[PDB]
């Protein structure tokens, strides 16, 4: 049987890795990306998420320790019996959606409104409840900008919570032996602080490694600017995991810096608006010049949607606000992601993936 | 290859029959059932509504015409290809939207707002350029209640569109060699209307009779009544359509009074609206009964909705707005239609339809 985790780089080119992820409930081949689930990933069923290629989804944990509640689902039977997915799965901690949809914080934690605490303790415990596989250690997200000051208070504030995290996975026996924690890094774009927050995460000891604080509005350049130094800094041996990234060439510029994992909701989100990724950019398929175009989402995608569905039809269906108009644009971009990462991982393994990303580039961009 | 329309009666029961209508695209078995489709069936890939059972759907005119267009449509290949549906389509004619959702009328048609113009020539036309495979005449639908010179007055007028549209299919070689054209009586409450409409209908000739006029807030009784004496003034060698009928006991006491084909938005909006179908009644899955319900939907329903998620499940998606919650209500309640129409043709088939029905209504209303 599957170990509870252990990770593997099978191939290298530059900063860039390419392996796999073994645990209990699936392999996970890396680089990876994870589409986002009010445990649904919006309009799709868990097969069609499976059939588009992915080997792990995210539960959202900030919806649902309130819909329908964490002791619910654990008295139900856990997440993965839930809503009938039975691979990996990895929940964030909560605090990030606390300050972004919520608030009362402290060094103990934070209390939110139905008034609701979330400490590292009961962050973990819901984890736990949800039956995550991969679950997060309860952090602090810094707002940017931060002056130094406060994105070096928030990030040892954070730390100390890591290790509070760390000790509360560790003395529940059923959850440290088949579930695996991740510590997430902090300090804003400080490469001093991200210094001293890879130092004590690594100290701590963490089965994986996000970059926590990015995708907060600083920009693409910043964003890689800060990976640049950031990544070296946490274990090579480990799975890094760059938190809430992102549009395609994000995740190109990130596995280039030695990011193994991602998720964003712009595939599933944006799908729903009207946006289809296209290996020539995205397109706006509400556009008055999709109405009578006969060719498929993208040319060249091998997606259901793609071999069964014109352009026109789509545009149809979400320009009249119909539910199957979701579920088709989803999807299509979750099958893209997939085969984008699927892209990666080949080109890594046969040494040609500077190739790929200057090929890529060339024509998302013309 | 299959013949352009054959109706054959395999076995009968009292006045209720099971048997098949073969046409070019497919064989509907009958009693049918079919699911009602802005060019989708409401939240369903045709995959799924096929998987359901269904031989045949219904597209949406009245919809259609306004968006995306009939022309467009008919440009784009037809409905069959533009929403991925290989199998027969019926299509409605058109006058009863209007009049419901929309208007002047007169003797050529009726205009109503864009302004548009609705004709028996036109809808004939418009059914063409959808390539629908059943073609409803253009009737007017009388309001409930009307007099008896008001209900005489109307039904007289959709006799002589009933001749129009006959006339219109026939000289269009394509649509008459490929296509079946339905004629739709009327006559509201009144029997000599009624018998009036049928011998009229009867004298132009048509592939199938549909009983129009029904469902418009008589309740189960009258129609029940009217169908008593309605049904058997058409020719008993043909299909016979109540429109817009209904809930399952309604179609069990049509189709005990002679009815081969039904179609109604129930199955498909009701379940949008949290409504699942089970063989003890309908229950509103949005109760907070269910919130802790592992059950299926349906203790026996065998479609994968009830193989795969609980009640609490769903609750929980219903509550929460979600797509998914939608597509899976409404698999269900398709899927437990087509096993009704299942029942009741292998219950006249085996000669135990009274008992069946008997036996349906004892727990439905349990
Ligand atoms: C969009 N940008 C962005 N999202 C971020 C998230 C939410 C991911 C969560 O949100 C979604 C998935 O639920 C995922 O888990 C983060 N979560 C934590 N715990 N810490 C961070 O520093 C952080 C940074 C992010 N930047
Ligand atoms: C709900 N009650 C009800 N619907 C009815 C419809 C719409 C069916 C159409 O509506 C839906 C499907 O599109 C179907 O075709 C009818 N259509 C015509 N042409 N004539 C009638 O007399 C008639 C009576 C009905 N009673
Ligand atoms: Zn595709
Ligand atoms: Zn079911």
């Amino acid at each position: 049987d599957r170990p509870r985790f252990s990770f593997s780089i099978a191939a290298r080119e530059g900063k860039a890795r390419t392996g796999t992820i073994e645990m209990k409930r699936g392999v996970i081949r890396t680089p990876a990306f994870m589409p986002v689930g009010a445990a649904t990933v919006k309009a799709l069923k868990p097969e069609t998420v499976r059939a588009t290629g992915a080997d792990i989804i995210l539960g959202n944990t900030y919806h649902l320790m309130l819909r329908p509640g964490a002791e619910r689902i654990a008295k139900l039977g856990g997440l993965h019996s839930f809503m009938g997915w039975d691979r990996p799965i990895l929940t964030d901690s909560g605090g990030y959606q606390v300050m972004s949809l919520s608030t009362k914080q402290s060094e103990e934690g934070v209390t939110f409104k139905s008034r609701h605490m979330l400490s590292p303790e009961r962050s973990i415990e819901i984890q736990h409840l949800l039956g995550s596989d991969i679950v997060m250690a309860f952090d602090e997200c810094t707002p940017y900008p931060a002056t130094p000051s406060r994105a070096a208070s928030s990030m040892e504030r954070s730390m100390r919570w890591a290790k509070r995290s760390r000790d509360a996975f560790d003395s529940r026996k059923e959850q440290a032996e088949n579930a695996a924690l991740f510590g997430i890094q902090q300090g804003s774009v400080f490469e001093n602080l991200r210094q001293q927050s890879a130092d004590a995460l690594a100290e701590i000891g963490f089965d994986g490694y996000a970059v926590g604080g990015l995708a907060v509005g600083e920009g693409q350049d910043e964003m890689f600017r800060v990976l640049d130094f950031s990544v070296p800094m946490l274990p090579d041996d480990k799975p890094h995991y760059l938190m809430g990234v992102g549009k395609p060439d994000d995740i190109v510029g990130a596995v280039e810096r030695g990011i193994d994992m991602f998720d964003c909701v712009l595939p599933t989100r944006s799908g729903r608006n009207g946006q289809a990724f296209t290996w020539d950019g995205p397109i706006n398929i509400r556009n008055a010049r999709f109405s009578e175009d006969l060719k498929p989402l993208d040319s060249e995608c091998h997606c259901a949607v793609c071999q069964k569905w014109s352009r026109a039809y789509i545009h149809h269906l979400i320009r009249a606000g119909e539910i199957l108009g979701a579920m088709l644009m989803t999807e299509h971009n979750i099958a893209f992601y997939q085969q984008l990462m699927q892209k990666i991982r080949d080109s890594i393994s046969e040494g040609r993936f500077s190739q790929f990303a200057q090929d890529f580039r060339a024509r998302y961009f013309a």
